[PDB]
């Protein structure tokens, strides 16, 4: 079935910039990891933020929730960052116009373009949660799924968490 | 105190997906799991155990390398299993495993790369974290999980032209 | 004949940490380059400092002057942020204790960590300059050596430039 | 207004520097040069011409494969050459060069990686960087840049066991 994958910046996007002396959050690294990904399905990719999630509003995320609307497919994937991750997840699980789809929310603790990143293995674990879950909304990070509802984000732990 | 689980475990019997450059062979030889450098970095909230059970290129592969791979699938209590073996037999090691009422109550994913893991422009990492979840997520059967979809092994084949798995 | 790294921090050692949400200088890069050149001579690694070059005083370029002079050897390499390089470079010029050295200094506009960085070719060519070039100091960035009384960095460009 | 000026060129003959992973052989073949690669993004001051003169794998190299080298090196505007190449022939294509009196006026330096650019944990990128600077600060003559260090020709070997040159 076809996914439509939503950008929303996070960590996994971020790149350096020589004018900033430090990190942006840059082109959308899952673009870079479906480039090799001989992927024999039908996938196109959106832009909707660059931001890191830690500055988002309720207009952002109801921003996001009207794009996931304009969408007919039914399997999503969402990149995004961690910090606000939950609080993104949470909002589009109350709008029943999105009751039918498959959305998953994925991103990484390190940024696709720095050494040692678990960016590629969330997105190939994300689009397969993507594709395989039942309709609702889900975080896909640790290798496992989280319900939104009973979980938070753990800074001390650097992981997710269940409530 | 929440524990978590182990529900699944990895074979590596070997492939591109595992290639590596040894001077002494001035080429490729078939390494160490490249699905082992992919879950160091994966920040995995269980424990994975990956078991080595062969180191080829998939083409010199026969029927009891086939069995040796369905007896120790078969003796894991994991009802979640990922393969990681080269695409050039896999859908003859797959049909294979399908016909073992042992592995019934078992979700077996096969998977590997098109390009060596430690080559650059690799598919490795992507197919990695996608098998994974099809291996949790998937209903009890065999599967081939390359492309970003999953194959019926029955159903499909490999063409060795273009590197990539196709429905019949 | 044997070569000293001293590593004093810089864009080039850049690493990112969970912690900061962001990028903090971390263990020196040239280490890592040099793990794979196979080298077939006598080379050894010494940490000074971990700033950002920004942040140096008159009194750190003294600390770093008396370190130089503390090697036996004539051929030293300083892994260094770009941005008061030359500072530091025409500090070290000054020093009469170091007329017998070749002082090469290197560095990375982009960090080695990330994607796309200058870091290895940098310190390939900077290794060789202080092997091969006549006592005195320099700058070896961009694929050439600079005379540090005749160069300054120019944001402008992005890269160091003769005067 | 201030011209910088271009004192480097390189031309490249293949090696195992070069090798990539092609799905169609099943292995590596010698691909597009990997010096570029590295050069792209070294952000150089002055611009490096990168002429590509042979894709072999350096022992399928007969005089008159050596003869069009030494024509290409001649021929340049630049008294500053390196030459990326395999490293089994080549100190056999460096003592060749050493032997023409065109190249007098000429810093040439031949280097190359025991591991291919485009597979983890290479030589490559570090040996580019410091064959350039040979090339430039070298006085006139025929070199091999390897190991980080600079060796005459004449008096060196390439050890195929250790994967290394050394003195004879
Ligand atoms: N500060 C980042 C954290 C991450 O993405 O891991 C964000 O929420 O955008
Ligand atoms: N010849 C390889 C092909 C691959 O794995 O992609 C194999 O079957 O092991
Ligand atoms: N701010 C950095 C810039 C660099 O190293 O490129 C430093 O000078 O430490
Ligand atoms: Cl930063
Ligand atoms: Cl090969």
């Amino acid at each position: 079935s076809p996914l439509r994958i939503f950008t929303a910046g996070g960590t996994i996007d971020k790149d350096f910039r020589l004018e900033e002396n430090g990190l942006v959050v840059g082109d959308p690294f899952v673009a870079e990891v479906l480039k090799t990904a001989r992927l024999a399905g039908a996938v196109s990719i959106v832009a909707l933020s660059r931001k890191d999630s830690l500055d988002f509003t309720e207009a952002d995320r109801e921003a996001i929730g009207r794009a996931v609307g304009q969408a007919v497919e039914d399997h999503i994937l969402l990149t995004h960052g961690t910090d606000t991750m939950v609080e993104t997840a949470r909002y589009l699980g109350g709008l029943p116009e999105l009751a039918g789809k498959t959305v998953v929310l994925s991103g990484a603790m390190v940024p696709g373009r720095v050494g040692g990143s678990d960016a590629a293995f969330n997105i190939g674990f994300a689009c397969a949660a993507a594709l395989m879950l039942a309709p609702g909304v889900y975080i896909a990070m640790h290798g496992k799924v989280f319900d939104p509802a009973k979980t938070r984000k753990n800074r001390g732990l650097g992981r997710f968490e269940p409530i």
